């Protein structure tokens, strides 16, 4: 009611930012830890502390804990703990309304950011995999049986997650954690048995992509091994290329119901159940694969026309490939709602 | 909450300093096995009805977050336990399993991430004594469980919890299974009760 006096300190005098806003559709992130790196175009040599990156999820500005190594010096890394908010394209959040999720980064009296031109996304967490085998569908973070009890070649289970779906060339790691393994090495275990399975790890898998219309098969037809060492067996984990996945996102529980899944099966040898059945004398009982839990992991890159970059303003941000105006002078802005281009605008300054 | 403490036409209260917190009773613990949901008022199957290395049940109790440096006791009510030591009972087996205790557990922080080993990697022994076993209570130690509360009944779906584990020695269901002849029926742990107690500083 008293007014103000121009361009005088305030008690909500904001520092000015300045940087970059990242819009991408990779940001969903819906749980768990995530890590989003980030590479400019130019070797940038700054304070860490300095920085300042917020994610929309909603209508809230999620903090996010920037690495305080600043290692290669021209990459910036960012954390999100499981604990965290799931991200969530913005709606109303200061003005903006996007699609997808957006990243705010700047920084302050300090040298600028170069433009950042690569995305790099990492998860690690199995809380939002639709996990399914033959038998039906079962939770990852519970004991389950991924073959089954009576495996044979070809058997296996099915993965899908929706942070998946739209990615292209990315990478998928698997750590399951295995129950009541022998205490010895298989071909102990498997003495008797004919043939006599020497050096652990000739249990192999085989991944494929399936669709409705046809199956691929991923990582080159190559086949991994689901345990190693000489002694006991030691679980190892598992890793997979996807193709492009340009598929639209649904709701099942079932990974089999979505348009692409991954299957895993066995390729090479059985744990021999039919041997066993087949002369049950002088054997030891087969071992079945059970797991009490399975570890995920994901992993991808951006590609140029997965995301876009803004400069940033005082109160906003300018289009692309455009510089943002430069701060010389003390600027005052004012702003008219309900009138329109060709019409006058009449005003009353009181002044002292 | 709010506790309130006072006195009158006395000597005044020092300052409080420091608090501890003591809990008994297992009707607020969610148990769940890998067969499934039990109730710890109820008979259940601990291990399972063929139990090997590695196979146990998970807890989590809703006091326990937000602790750190806690202690967690549980007591389970044994149920057909033989009249005789183990030794004696798998009298046949190969080993012979001397010096009831050699069935060893441990503890583990299971989260959506990883696995934690609780107790520096050490193992309790289920049972003691040289007649026949005698039921003792397990001590555990957690660290800093620092994470949102959930409503789920099953202690997986939970982002932490407390993971008990076969360590050394089976009960040899699969030597019982490859030689059926001159062996007793190998024991299956079975628990009509669990009685738990917390403590946190």
């Amino acid at each position: 009611e008293n007014g103000i006096q121009l361009f005088s300190p305030t008690a909500n005098d904001v520092a000015v930012l300045s940087g970059y806003l990242i819009k991408s559709s990779l940001f969903s992130m819906p749980e768990g830890e995530r890590h989003i790196t980030l590479t400019l175009e130019n070797d940038w040599e700054g304070q860490a502390e300095h920085l300042t990156a917020k994610i929309s999820t909603g209508d809230h500005w999620l903090s996010l804990s920037v690495n305080p190594n600043r290692t290669n010096k021209n990459t910036i890394e960012l954390e999100l703990s499981s604990t965290d908010d799931p991200i969530s394209p913005p709606d109303n959040l200061d003005g903006m309304t996007f699609d997808i999720p957006v990243l705010k980064l700047g920084t302050t009296q300090k040298p600028m950011l170069p433009k950042i031109t690569g995305i790099e996304i990492n998860i690690n967490g199995n809380r939002s995999v639709r996990y399914a085998s033959d038998g039906g569908i079962e939770q990852t973070d519970t004991t389950s049986s991924p073959f089954g009890q009576s495996p044979s070649l070809g058997s296996g289970f099915n993965l899908v997650a929706p942070e998946w779906y739209g990615t292209e060339n990315a990478t998928l790691t698997m750590t399951p954690q295995w129950v009541g393994l022998p205490t010895s090495s298989f071909s102990t275990w498997y003495d008797k048995y004919n043939p006599k399975p020497a050096s652990n790890g000739v249990f192999k898998v085989q991944g494929y992509l399936v669709t409705s219309q046809k199956r691929d098969v991923l990582n080159d037809a190559k086949s991994q091994p689901l345990f190693d060492g000489t002694g006991a067996p030691q679980g190892q984990s598992l890793t997979f290329i996807l193709p492009a996945m340009h598929y639209p996102l649904t709701d099942s529980p079932s990974p089999n119901e979505w348009p692409a899944s991954v299957r895993i099966e066995l390729a090479e040898q059985d744990f021999m159940h039919a041997q066993y059945w087949q002369n049950p004398t002088d054997k030891n009982v087969p071992y079945t694969p059970q797991i009490s839990a399975l570890q995920i992991q994901f992993s991808t890159t951006a590609k140029p026309e997965q995301f876009t970059v803004y400069p940033l303003t005082p109160f906003g941000w300018a289009n692309t490939n455009e510089d943002p105006p430069s701060f010389t002078n003390d600027a005052l802005y004012l702003g008219f709602t309900n009138v329109l281009p060709g019409q006058t605008l009449s005003l009353y300054w009181q002044l002292e």
